[PDB]
């Protein structure tokens, strides 16, 4: 069977992900690489009206005390549903086409602007740190993360906070929120550590007690306090006896299952756009390909990505 | 490897679903059958405060014009997330234990509801009540977990008048008696049964889609008819692809489910007997590990103890 390479470019907004990706895509022949872009049209028009603006306005009014935490949370939870829909359907339609992990060049490379976990985990977790989502709703999103397909390569981004702030403070409906920037940077850092922790054999249930008061593909096993598991020692989630309610513990089991089979890479964005492109190109050499399940899978997948791009891209 | 029988008791609430199942659970051995009950404690306390109350109060305020459709929709959407969480975690932890199709089962696992109740049926009913956008409904649909082998779902049959009578006598905490919601949820579940049949007899929604504007049910009698919603269509009338893919997901998830209808228009002991009768045609699966069976038992009783009333 012909092989496929799937690459999800993810991480905090404002690092140059979209630019780097387009530059990579520009290197290939028309139909040996396809881009699944940010579905900004879904977010702005098709799924609901100006969702990004809604999110940033709701946080602002919370921060100004014009609305309650409860009001903010129902809006953020609803908006996140809308935000995540295109990632979820794409994953669901792709799934039956993906075979086992498989090296000769892939017949097709599919690059995505973000993985479903961005909207079903990372942004919710950050909004929780911002006080605008409950940890129960974050764990409800986690419970809904789809099974992790073979050959899930995720590229996360590294960038010094100062450079990141500057790059953001220049270049939707977004507002310049440094607290949110810190939160989402923390969350993606925890994410990278979580994958490495799991792949190094870490068992969150075994280490849960070590809680009280980044890189993957490399390094020693992180402490559980430097992983996503640390976010869920919240009093809302704990029984009177001090333990996690089982319903929430099962959600963390799901979190561990979903993240542990992912292949995570870190891209250094602190360079020129062409620099990021070539760094990303070199990085793909260590990435995991898969077989597809049918002969016609490749052109089908190609049609799906282009259809997506046309309808939901800017 | 030992065999498992999973049975999801579902359908509109207020038919006597809960009474029927608890009687049945009390006929078989303490540990050849386990009941995963309604996660009412999650809904009222663990996940959020009085989610049911929240849901019915929001719809009431909408009906009275005290809040906008947009306001109601964000609340209904968030609430449905809370409502379905125990079903979704349960499915996700159970999923690796389920093997292929498979003589009595080593274990019978009876659930109060399937994840589609909260990820499809109640959202679609609220759409019909003007309190959820069809885009949010399709987002929930996109997240319906893959349908595992042996997914046996029991739906209810009950005349509307009798249903109103039963419902009135067993309101849940915070619930309001809403005949419009009763009709919406009854219609959604009727369309669901038809949809499974339509799909199983080889119906293709894309091929029949034109019929909504111009041997199996007519597509106008399935859930697909709900998604002719104008919010989902381009200026030229075409369904946006992103919504069409969500319908492809809906089709895939539903066609492999095994539906059984339970007539609730009888006595509780009768309902119990009828449910036991329905089991002979249900599909069993193997489990995947020697340890799967006791792990499942442990999950089920823990769920019950922590989240059941
Ligand atoms: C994916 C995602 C985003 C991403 C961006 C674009 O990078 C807009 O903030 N923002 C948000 O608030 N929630 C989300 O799920
Ligand atoms: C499952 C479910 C219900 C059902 C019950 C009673 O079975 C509680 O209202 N009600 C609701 O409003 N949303 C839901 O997802």
């Amino acid at each position: 069977m012909p092989t496929l390479l799937r690459v999800y470019i993810d991480g905090p907004h404002g690092m140059g992900k979209t630019t780097t990706t387009q530059l990579l895509v520009a290197l290939g022949s028309r139909d040996d690489i396809v881009y699944v872009p940010e579905p900004m049209t879904y977010w702005r028009v098709l799924g609901a009206s100006e969702t990004i603006a809604n999110i940033y306005t709701t946080q602002h009014r919370l921060d100004q005390g014009e609305i309650s935490a409860g009001d903010a949370a129902v809006v953020m939870t609803s908006a996140q549903i809308t935000m995540g829909m295109p990632y979820a359907v794409t994953d669901a339609v792709l799934a039956p086409h993906i075979g086992g992990e498989a090296a000769p060049p892939p017949a097709l490379t599919l690059i995505f602007d973000r993985h479903p976990i961005a909207a079903l985990l990372c942004y919710p977790a950050a909004r929780y740190l911002m006080g605008s989502m409950t940890p129960q709703a974050v764990l409800a999103f986690v419970a809904l993360i789809p099974p992790t397909l073979p050959g899930t390569n995720i590229v996360l981004g590294a960038l010094p906070e100062d450079r990141h702030i500057d790059r953001l403070a220049k270049r939707p409906g977004e507002r310049l929120d440094l607290a949110m920037l810190a939160a989402i940077r923390r969350v993606y850092g925890l994410l990278a550590n979580t994958v490495r922790y799991l792949q190094c054999g870490g068992s969150w249930r075994e280490d849960w007690g070590q809680l009280s008061g980044p890189q993957s593909n490399a390094g020693p096993r992180p402490h559980i306090g430097d992983t996503l598991f640390t976010l869920f020692r919240a009093p809302e989630l704990l029984a009177p006896n001090g333990d996690l309610y089982n319903v929430f513990a099962w959600a963390l089991d799901v979190l561990a299952k979903r993240l542990r089979s992912m292949h995570v890479f870190i891209l250094d964005y602190d360079q020129s756009p062409a620099g990021c492109r070539d760094a990303l190109l070199q990085l793909t050499s260590g990435m995991v390909q898969t077989h597809v399940t049918t002969p016609g899978s490749i052109p089908t997948i190609c049609d799906l990505a282009r259809t997506f791009a046309r309808e939901m891209g800017e």
